[PDB]
């Protein structure tokens, strides 16, 4: 079966064969469209099939499928299948397989640097503090004085679920949120609920605006542990705007490392819980969600009453006006700060490349429109009038329940 | 099987149970989703009748009462007699609100039950169908105070009789091809163009030159009608801040009256039924204007904005955009011509879409297509989840009619 997708503006026309690869289910039926939905202990039964799978995409892309060592190795994660009930990974298939994981990634429009991503092997890591070690490691490379760098770093796998790994907070580098006893808040409202969390474990909180969290990090399904990331390692960006010279006291700044922590890592059935990962921003993250999402810093309001724009109708487009001019602001501060940024243009028309490559050479890209379309300027990118077929291959990142609603507290 | 949406600004869930009336398939499967993809007998007909009659008697509060049972045979006696069946005024009203209720990619369906029917079905000719269209046109707008109308032409009987109107809208500006290998005017509409100067059209060959109509009764060749210009209303489009603006020469029409769909109620099918609303902004300002397939003016606009269009990471575009946005709002509302913007309009939504929760269980939506093309994320609809399906009686897109016309 053919699938062919369209570009509106261009006419391209490419077809998918890569789609029959897949696996996991959508949320889709054929009476019933999920693609808004945001949110849509394992046998030695199903285990050997999804290792095979895997094990065979691994021995194609270095083309030695069928070899000798092809075969020894599918026998060797059998017999060890059979005996322990799961299997270790060679770095050459970790590396194989958190690469393969982004790349197959269908809400992410950076997959263009997919094959450049550092992977550093902490399945080694036994602690807490072994974890705090590996995490400062993580965060010093990726963030390289400002030239970020790509990178994952893979604590120990899952075995029976209750030895988990997990990393506590949903980001390396995140500021505290504090819900104020007259309703308001404090921070980034996001991260209150997270923020208790630390505090209840005993963080001592500044109380400020921006406050960079505490590591909780959880080792072999202990009770997590509390770390202070140094700070000499947390790269930050006050926010400036290049033309408007009163921006700078709104007081913003952010941090330059966007590095998801609390994501799932699943490579050939086995299921990697604790998994951070790091690249850098697209522009609107901050600009756009971080800074003017009414559940988040919610800055509109008081840039457009400083930009003395006509705030009594919608229909002045004030808040189309002010967004822009904190985007604008946000890329300005980062690249003269010389912190690796990207915007929705440059990294749309990217990704367009990227889909098209990967259309020729793979028969496919997995592409979820409603994630790829940046939150602003939407139709003026070429992402906007692309036709994008959305399935899951694996390997593959997928969500986990927060740990806190999970995590069976031993004291 | 109950399904339920979350909005993650407010918080707010809503439980689906409209979608277990879905009838037509959506295009996705349970291993791949084709949300993006932007276009994914007497045995038939009988159910088809029944259930639409079924949901007709059942908003007037008489399911299972003797005049549903007797419209009910009535309707079936005439399906084995005549192999198709004739819609009460009422039904066709009922039909035609409940097709613009049901259409899951319109944001503006706040305004659903506030829609004028003209029943055209005693039309016969091409000639007849401009009278039609011009009753529409000057009805719906109103002298800018527009109304949301819809005229029906009769229903097809054998596909061999189909009434089309060959325009995509009533009202559209043309395109001309250009031996210096550019697009004059809207190069949307240049195939279309051709059609009509193949057919006979006089064209002025000009940028902004509206469309004749061409009108196709009984399945006969279409023939050309000129909207009178007087029934055109149009806007100049100014910026209320760069006086530069006006030296654009940028116009646009104000009554956006799609005219190419199919209207399917109870299985019988309308080819040929215009309708119209009033616009929202961005369509004017973000896809009409800024689209590289279209008029693609952003480049020109902020030159004069004097911008600094080296670098992307200037958001340059974005600047221009903004500014061509606030000009359509302005001029249109400078000149009383009804429209909305995209803020107010994905407001309206929200109050919609709880709305139909609450007394209906459910609002099909396209995400896709209900987020504005311009600001998503600073608008409700962005962070409200939405269940897409397919609800009848329907609009629906139909082939264009000159790959099908046997002429
Ligand atoms: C290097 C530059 C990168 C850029 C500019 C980038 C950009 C983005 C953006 C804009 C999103 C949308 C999420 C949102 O807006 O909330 C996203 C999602 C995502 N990114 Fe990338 N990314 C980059 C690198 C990476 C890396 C290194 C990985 C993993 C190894 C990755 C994996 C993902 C995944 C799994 C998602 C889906 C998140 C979800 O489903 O919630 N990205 N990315
Ligand atoms: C009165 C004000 C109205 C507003 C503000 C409005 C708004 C919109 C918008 C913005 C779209 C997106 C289309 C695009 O971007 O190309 C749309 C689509 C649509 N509208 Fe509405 N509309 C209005 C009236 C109507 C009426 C009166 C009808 C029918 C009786 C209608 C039926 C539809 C349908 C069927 C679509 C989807 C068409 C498609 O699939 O391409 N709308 N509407
Ligand atoms: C609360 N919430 C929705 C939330 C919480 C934590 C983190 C995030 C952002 N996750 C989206 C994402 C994932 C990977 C990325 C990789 C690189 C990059 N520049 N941005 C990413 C954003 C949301
Ligand atoms: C053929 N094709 C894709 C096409 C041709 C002409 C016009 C259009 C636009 N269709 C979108 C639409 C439909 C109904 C509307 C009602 C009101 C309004 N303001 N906008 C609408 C836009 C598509
Ligand atoms: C590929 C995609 O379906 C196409 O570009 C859509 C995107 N969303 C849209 N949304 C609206 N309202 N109108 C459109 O024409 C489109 N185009
Ligand atoms: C309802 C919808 O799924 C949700 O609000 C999505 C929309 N698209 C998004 N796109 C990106 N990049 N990031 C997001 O958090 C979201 N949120
Ligand atoms: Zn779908």
């Amino acid at each position: 079966r053919f699938l062919k997708v369209k570009n509106w503006e261009t006419d391209v026309v490419l077809t998918d064969t890569l789609h029959l690869k897949s696996t996991l289910e959508t949320g889709c039926t054929e009476h019933i469209c999920m693609g808004s939905i945001m949110l849509p202990v394992r046998t030695k039964d199903q285990l050997f099939p999804l290792a095979k799978e895997f094990l065979d995409q691994y021995y194609s892309s270095i083309k030695r499928f069928g070899s000798k060592a092809h075969m020894d190795r599918l026998e060797e994660v059998n017999k060890e299948i059979e005996s322990t009930s799961t299997y270790q990974l060679k770095d050459t298939e970790l590396i194989y397989g958190a690469k393969h994981a982004w790349r197959n990634a269908s809400r992410c429009v950076g997959r263009i640097q997919w094959s450049k991503l550092q992977v550093f092997d902490a399945r080694d890591c036994t602690t807490a503090h072994g974890m705090f070690n590996y995490i400062c490691n993580h965060v010093k490379y990726a963030t390289n004085k400002g030239n970020l760098r790509s990178a994952i770093t893979i604590f120990p796998q899952r075995t029976d679920g209750k030895h988990d790994f997990r990393v506590w907070n949903s980001q390396l580098i995140r500021y505290a949120g504090y819900k104020q006893p007259d309703g308001s808040t404090l921070g980034d409202p996001a991260n209150v609920q997270f923020t208790e969390i630390c505090i209840q474990q005993g963080w001592k909180a500044p109380r400020g605006r921006f406050d960079v969290l505490p590591l909780l990090l959880q080792a072999n399904g202990n009770d997590p542990e509390l770390f202070q990331i140094p700070p000499e390692l947390v790269l930050e960006v006050p926010i400036r705007h290049p033309k408007f010279d009163w921006f700078k006291d709104l007081g913003l700044k952010w941090y330059g490392l966007p590095a998801v922590s609390n994501m799932l890592l699943e490579i050939g059935g086995l299921e990697f819980s604790a998994c951070p990962f790091s690249g850098w921003y697209m522009g609107t993250e901050i600009g756009v969600r971080d800074y003017c999402d009414n559940s988040r810093y919610n800055i509109l309001e008081e840039v457009a009453k400083k930009m003395d724009l006509d705030m009594r109708k919608t229909s002045s487009l004030w808040k189309d006006q002010a967004l822009v001019e904190i985007n604008i602001a946000v890329l300005y501060s980062f690249q003269s700060d010389k912190v690796t940024i990207v915007d929705h243009h440059s990294a749309t028309e990217s990704f367009i490349k990227h889909m098209e490559n990967e259309y020729r050479c793979r028969g496919g890209c997995p592409a979820d429109w409603v994630w790829i379309v940046p939150p602003m300027s939407g139709s003026i990118t070429p992402v906007f009038h692309q036709e994008m077929l959305n399935y899951r291959l694996t390997p593959s990142f997928e969500y986990q329940p927060d740990p806190w609603n999970t995590h069976v507290w031993k004291g």
